[PDB]
C-alpha cells in the first residue's frame, strides 16, 4: 500500500505566504514513488499554488459540486476541475457537513461526479464527540461509508479519511473496521490497496505513532500543513 | 441619471478554451467606461485565467464569498483572501444558493459585512417568491430584505417569475424608495439597482430604458459572444 499525505490549507493564505510555503515544500527532497503528497489550496489560490509547487507535488481543491455544469451559481463542477487538470478533490469534510449541511447523499453525488470525470477523491467521514461517548463510532462511520461504498472504484482514485472530532491503538481498531466495510463491497484486492488516512487533528507529534499502525496509510492534515514543519509529517510516511 | 452596470454571471460553466474564445470577443468591444461598469464573474477556479485574458477595462469578481473570515472553513473563500487577490466584486445572495445551498437572509448579512469589512464591492441579490407576490406583499418583502442596508449594487431577482419591463420598474422604484428612506436621497439616487431576472438580446433595451433599472446581472446569455450586444444596449 502506497502512503498518502495531504495538506488541507482550509480557508487560509495570501499570495505572499503561499510563495514562502511552496518554497519550503519544494526544498524537501521528497520521494513521489514512495508516497503521494497532495496540496489543497483555496479555490482562487489553485493556479498560483500549482505554478509554484514542483510537479512531484499533486494538487487539488477542497470541495466540488454535486451537480454538473449549469445554473449553480458559486459551484465548481467536476467537469470544470477535469478541464483544469485538477487532480484531487476533498469531499465530505466535517466543516462542510457542519456549517453547510452537506449530507451523506451530497457526498455520494460529489464522489460519482468526481470519479466519472477522472478526478481522484479524498472522501471524509467521522463521528462527533457525543457519538463516540455513546459508543456510536462504527455505527456512524458505517452509515457514512455505506452511503457511497458501492461507488468506490480503485486505490488510484478513492482515498478514505477517518476524521474523528475527538490512542493510536484505538484509531487502528477503527481503521481495520473501515477496511472491512470497504472489503465487503470492493473485495480484498481493492480494500488492501485503498488508502485510509487519519484526519483527526494530525501534527508532528502523533504522525509517527499513527503511520506505523497496520491500517493507517497517511494523513489529511489541517493547521499543521500551513507550517514549514509539514515536511516532517511527509517524512514520517516516507 | 446613474452610471450603468452590466455583469456576466457565468454560473457553473466554461472550459479554458471556451473562455479564451469568449474573452477574445469581449476584448474587441469598445465601450465608454464613463457610461458603465462591466464585470465578469467566472467560476472560482477560472478567476485567474479569466482575469488574465480580459483587458483591464473589464472588472472581475467571484460568484459567492464566505460568511466567515480566514480559518478552518474547508472549501470557502474569505473576503480577506479575495482582497489580497485584488478581486473587486462578489455576488451575494443569488437565488440558486438560497434554493440549493441553504443560504438565508442571515447568511447574506454576514457575507455583506465580511465583504465591506475588506473593501470589496457587493452585488446583492434578493427578491420575493411567487407566493409573496400573489399576496401583493412584494413591498413588505423587499423592505425587510433591503436587513442589509445599514460599494454596494442591488439586484432584483424576480423569484416569482421565476424569470415585464413595467413590472420590473415598479419594484426597482420601490427598492430605491426603501434606500431613500434609510440612507437619504443622495445615496438612493446614486446606488445601482440591476434587473437580475432573465436578460437577453431581445429584452435588454426595453429593461435598461426603465427609469430605475440601472443594468443587469446576466446569466446564460452572458456565455454567448452576443453578451457584448447587451453591454452595448446600456450605452
Amino acid at each position: 500500500r502506497k502512503y498518502f499525505v495531504a495538506a488541507n490549507w482550509k480557508c487560509n493564505g495570501t499570495l505572499e505566504s503561499i510563495k514562502s510555503l511552496t518554497n519550503s515544500f519544494n526544498n524537501l527532497d521528497f520521494d513521489p514513488s514512495k508516497l503521494d503528497v497532495v496540496v489543497f489550496p483555496v479555490s482562487v489560490h489553485y493556479d498560483h499554488t500549482r505554478k509554484l509547487l514542483q510537479s512531484k507535488f499533486s494538487t487539488g481543491i477542497q470541495n466540488v459540486s454535486k451537480f454538473g455544469n449549469g445554473s449553480y451559481t458559486g459551484e465548481v463542477s467536476a467537469e470544470i476541475a477535469k478541464d483544469l487538470n485538477i487532480e484531487y478533490v476533498i469531499i465530505g469534510h466535517y466543516e462542510r457537513r457542519k456549517y453547510f449541511h452537506e449530507t451523506d447523499e451530497d457526498v455520494r453525488e460529489k464522489l460519482q461526479a468526481s470519479l466519472k470525470n477522472n478526478l481522484k477523491a479524498v472522501v471524509c467521514f467521522g463521528e462527533s464527540l457525543e457519538q463516540r461517548e455513546q459508543n456510536k463510532t462504527i455505527e456512524v462511520i458505517t452509515k457514512q461509508v455505506k452511503a457511497f461504498v458501492d461507488l468506490i472504484d480503485n486505490f488510484d482514485n478513492v482515498i478514505l479519511v477517518y476524521e474523528p472530532l475527538w490512542t493510536p491503538e484505538q484509531a487502528q481498531l477503527v481503521h481495520k473496521e473501515i477496511r472491512k466495510i470497504v472489503k465487503d463491497t470492493c473485495g480484498e484486492k481493492q480494500a488492501n490497496q485503498i488508502r485510509i488516512l487519519y484526519g483527526g487533528s494530525v501534527n508532528t507529534e502523533n504522525c509517527s505513532s499513527l503511520i506505523q499502525q497496520e491500517d493507517i496509510d497517511g494523513f489529511l492534515v489541517g493547521n499543521a500543513s500551513l507550517k514549514e514543519s509539514f515536511v516532517d509529517i511527509i517524512k514520517s510516511a516516507m
